[PDB]
C-alpha cells in the first residue's frame, strides 16, 4: 500500500506568537500564578515557573532570571505557546462557544449533550500546531436529588452503578465546580452522612457565600427550594487537576465525559470525519485572527496493506483454513460453522460432562425466546466436537431485569451445578438491562464455575440470515463461537506472524483489597506465537506512600508467573500498559531488569489523546515525534476512528534505560496485537485484557487460577 494525504484536526500557528522575553522564577496555586502571569510551569516539584510578564506575586519567590524560548524543552514551548494562544482569544472557552454556533446542545430525556472543544499544542518539526478536538459532555438537567426522587436508598443506588464515570457539577456554585463522589476504598459503598447538621451548614454555606442578596436568595429558593434535611451529604474530592468537600444532591447535577463512556445520545456524539472536518472549518472561519492558519493541516500517512489484516486464520474439520474475515447443498442447515482449534486446554481432557444452561429473559417476546434457545442449541453443538474434535440442557426463564429473577437464576443454576467442575450459560436478554445487571448475572454464575455468553435482543432481531430469518448471520455466529472459545482458553486461531519477543505482557495498576488478598493490579501474557497463556493477579502489601511500589509490583509479576509456569529470567519482553509508562513504572522495570536479567522493551500506548485524522482507513503517521495508528476501519458504526498514540519508547537492560525510536516494526507489533479482539461484537490485546481482569478483581469475580493458568478469558 502506497501513502496518502489526510486532513487532521491541527492548524498551524504563526511563529510571530513566540514570546520575546521569558522570566523564570522559583518558589490560586503555582499554576494559576503562572497562568495569570501569562506563563507556565518549568519544574513541578521544585516549583519553577516561566512567565512572559513581570511576575506579580508578593511571596516566597526567587527571580532566577530571564530565559529565551529556544531554551525551554519542547513540551514547555508548546505549553507556553498554548498559554499564549489563549491571550489572543484562542482558547477552549471561546472556540467551544464558536463550535456551539454550528453544533448546538441537544437534550435527550433528562440529559443534555454539550459540545465543546479540547485544545492542545503539538510541536512538529520546528513548528507548533494547535489541535482542536471536538468533544461532548452529558449533563443531567435535573439535580441528583430530584433525579433519584429524593429517596436515600435510590440515591445510594445511583452513586454505586454510575460510580466509574459519575461526576457531579455544583450548579449552585457560581464556579460550577465539578466533583467526583468518594467511595469507601475497595467498595461500591459511597461515603455518606445523614447528619442534617452537615446538610444545613453547607446548604447555608452556598447562600451566604454566593447569593447574599434578597433577589439572589429568591432565585436560589426558586431554583433549589428549601433544604431537604432528608438528604444525606455526599463526601467528594475535586475532579480537576488528600482533601474532601461535602456535596448536597439537591444542589449537584450528574455529569459525564461522553467520549469516556445510550443509543439516542450516542447517535449525536459520534460524528463522521467530514462532519468534524466541517465543524472545525466553521470555527476557524469564525476565528478573527491570523495568528493561526485558516485551514486544517494535511499530513502524509502510510496506508496499512490489507494483507497485514489476514494474518489470523481459523480452520474447519477438513483442510479449509480461512483468514478471520467474512450454493452448497448443506447451507439450509442451522448447524453452526465448524471450527477446528489449534489448541484446547488440557483441562477438558479429564472433565466428565459440562452442564448447558439456556437462561431466557422472561421479558423477551415468546418468539424471541424460542429463536434464542434454537440458536444456542446449535452453538453448543459446534461448541462440542470443537473442544474434542481431536479427543444436560436446562432451560431457565426469569425476569433478568428484576433483582428477584437474577437470584432465582443463580439459585436454579447453583442447584444443577453442585458437584460439577465446569458449566456453560447462554443468555438471551432484553437491551434494557444495565451493565450492572449484566455484570452481576455473569459474575454470580461464575462463582458457580459457569462461563457465560450473552446475546441481546438487538442481535436477535437485526442480525438474522438473509436466507433464513430463523437463524443468525453467519458473521455473528462465527463471532459468538470465537467469544465462547476464548472464554474457555481455546487457541481456535493461528497467527501468520512472530513477535521478536519471548512474551508480550500487558499490565494494569489498580488497587483492591480482596478476601485474603490486597491486590495492586493485573498482568496478562501472550507468547511470541500470539496466544494468551497467563492471566495473573498481582498481590502486594499495604502500600506505604501515596504511590505504589512498582518495584514490588513488577517483582511479584515475575514471581507470580514463575509460579504459573513461566520464568521471565534472561528473556526479552515487550511490556505494555494502558497509557504513558510513568517514572515509578520505569524504575520498577529497571529493578526487575537486573534482578532477573530481563530485556524490557516498553513504550507509551495512549488511547486518550485528541489528535484525529479525518479519514476512515487503516494508517499510521509521525506527528510531534509520536506515532498515531488506526488499526482498523469502521463499516457499520458512525464516527471518526480514534488513533492509538505510540511514544517515548525505551529499552531496559540491566537496570539501564536507553530512550529509543519507534520503528515500522514496532508499529506492526502493536497492529497485530490490536487485531486480536477475539470476535468481540481499541488497545493491544495484552493491555486490553489486563484491564478487563483488573476490573474483574475490583468487582469481586472469583479467581480460578486453574482457568487463568491457561488463558480462560472467563471475565471478559
Amino acid at each position: 500500500s502506497m501513502k496518502a494525504i489526510v486532513v487532521i484536526n491541527l492548524v498551524k500557528i504563526n511563529k510571530k506568537i513566540i514570546p520575546d522575553k521569558i522570566y523564570v522564577y522559583r518558589l490560586y496555586s503555582i499554576y494559576r500564578l503562572a497562568y495569570e502571569n501569562v506563563g507556565i510551569v518549568i519544574d513541578p516539584e521544585n516549583l519553577i515557573i516561566a512567565t512572559t510578564k513581570e511576575l506579580e506575586y508578593e511571596g516566597e519567590f526567587i527571580p532566577e532570571g530571564e530565559i529565551s524560548f529556544s531554551e525551554l524543552r519542547n513540551d514547555y514551548q508548546s505549553k507556553l505557546v498554548l498559554r499564549l494562544l489563549k491571550e489572543n482569544g484562542i482558547g477552549e472557552y471561546e472556540l467551544s462557544k464558536l463550535l456551539r454556533k454550528f453544533r448546538k446542545p441537544k437534550t435527550f430525556g433528562d440529559y443534555k449533550v454539550i459540545p465543546s472543544v479540547e485544545m492542545s499544542v503539538i510541536k512538529h518539526d520546528e513548528d507548533f500546531y494547535l489541535v482542536i478536538h471536538i468533544i461532548h459532555q452529558i449533563q443531567s438537567m435535573k439535580t441528583l436529588w430530584e433525579l433519584v426522587n429524593k429517596d436515600p436508598k435510590e440515591l445510594e443506588e445511583f452513586l454505586m452503578t454510575h460510580k466509574e464515570n459519575l461526576m457531579l457539577k455544583d450548579i449552585a456554585s457560581p464556579l460550577k465546580t465539578v466533583y467526583k463522589p468518594c467511595f469507601e476504598e475497595y467498595t461500591k459503598k459511597p461515603k455518606l452522612d445523614h447528619n442534617q447538621e452537615i446538610v444545613k451548614y453547607w446548604y447555608n454555606y452556598h447562600i451566604e457565600r454566593y447569593w447574599n442578596t434578597p433577589e439572589a436568595k429568591l432565585e436560589f429558593y426558586r431554583k433549589f427550594g428549601q433544604v431537604d434535611l432528608k438528604q444525606p451529604a455526599i463526601l467528594a474530592k475535586f475532579a480537576s487537576k488528600n482533601y474532601k468537600i461535602y456535596l448536597l444532591p439537591q444542589l449537584v447535577v450528574p455529569t459525564y465525559n461522553a467520549e469516556q463512556l445510550a443509543k439516542e445520545i450516542l447517535e449525536y456524539t459520534k460524528l463522521m470525519p467530514e462532519e468534524r472536518k466541517e465543524l472545525l472549518e466553521n470555527i476557524l472561519a469564525e476565528v478573527d485572527s491570523d495568528i493561526i492558519d485558516k485551514s486544517l493541516s494535511e499530513i502524509e500517512v502510510e496506508k496499512i496493506a490489507q494483507e497485514l489484516e489476514n494474518k489470523i486464520r481459523v480452520r474447519d474439520d477438513k483442510g479449509n483454513s480461512v483468514p478471520i474475515s467474512q450454493l452448497l447443498w448443506t447451507n439450509y442447515s442451522r448447524k453452526y460453522p465448524v471450527i477446528l482449534p489449534y489448541e484446547v486446554p488440557e483441562k477438558f481432557r479429564k472433565i466428565r460432562e459440562i452442564p448447558m444452561f439456556i437462561i431466557l429473559d422472561s421479558g423477551l417476546l415468546a418468539d424471541i425466546q424460542n429463536f434464542a434457545t434454537n440458536e444456542f442449541r446449535e452453538l453448543v453443538k459446534s461448541m462440542y466436537y470443537s473442544l474434542a474434535k481431536k479427543y444436560k440442557e436446562k432451560v431457565i426463564t426469569e425476569d433478568l431485569n428484576s433483582d428477584k429473577g437474577i437470584i432465582e437464576v443463580v439459585e436454579q443454576v447453583s442447584s444443577f451445578m453442585k458437584g460439577k467442575e465446569l458449566g456453560l450459560a447462554f443468555i438471551a436478554a432484553r437491551n434494557k438491562l444495565s451493565s450492572e445487571k449484566f455484570e452481576e448475572i455473569k459474575r454470580r454464575l461464575f462463582n458457580l464455575n459457569v462461563i457465560s455468553q450473552v446475546v441481546n435482543e438487538d442481535t436477535l432481531k437485526n442480525k438474522r440470515d438473509k436466507y433464513d430469518r430463523n437463524r443468525l448471520d453467519l458473521f455473528v455466529r462465527h463471532n459468538l463461537l470465537f467469544q465462547v472459545l476464548s472464554k474457555l482458553g481455546v487457541k481456535y486461531y493461528v497467527l501468520d506472524y512472530r513477535f521478536n519477543y519471548d512474551y508480550i505482557i500487558g499490565i494494569d495498576v489498580a488497587p483492591m483489597k480482596r478476601s485474603e488478598g490486597y491486590i495492586g493490579g493485573s498482568a496478562v501474557m501472550f507468547d511470541s506465537q500470539g496466544y494468551i497463556r497467563k492471566i495473573v493477579p498481582i498481590k502486594i502489601g499495604e502500600q506505604r506512600g501515596e504511590s505504589v511500589d512498582m518495584n514490588e509490583f513488577f517483582k511479584e509479576m515475575v514471581d507470580k508467573f514463575k509460579e504459573f509456569n513461566i520464568k521471565l529470567d534472561n528473556k526479552k519482553i515487550l511490556l505494555l500498559r494502558d497509557g504513558r509508562i510513568t517514572n515509578n513504572e520505569e524504575e520498577g522495570l529497571k529493578y526487575i531488569s537486573e534482578m532477573f536479567d530481563i530485556e524490557v522493551v516498553t513504550m507509551d500506548v495512549i488511547k486518550n489523546h485528541p489528535v484525529r485524522a479525518f479519514a476512515n482507513m487503516k494508517m499510521y503517521f509521525n506527528l510531534g515525534g509520536a506515532i498515531y495508528l488506526i488499526p482498523h476501519k469502521l463499516k457499520q458504526a458512525k464516527g471518526t476512528p480514534i488513533p492509538i498514540k505510540l511514544a517515548k519508547k525505551r529499552i531496559i537492560k540491566n537496570g539501564k534505560v536507553e530512550k529509543q525510536s519507534i520503528t515500522r516494526q514496532d508499529v506492526l507489533d502493536i497492529f497485530i496485537l490490536t487485531r486480536l479482539n477475539y470476535g468481540s461484537i481499541r488497545l493491544p490485546a495484552p493491555v486490553h485484557y489486563a484491564h478487563k481482569f483488573a476490573n474483574a478483581i475490583r468487582n469481586e469475580w472469583k479467581i480460578k487460577e486453574e482457568f487463568l493458568a491457561e488463558g480462560f478469558l472467563y471475565f471478559v
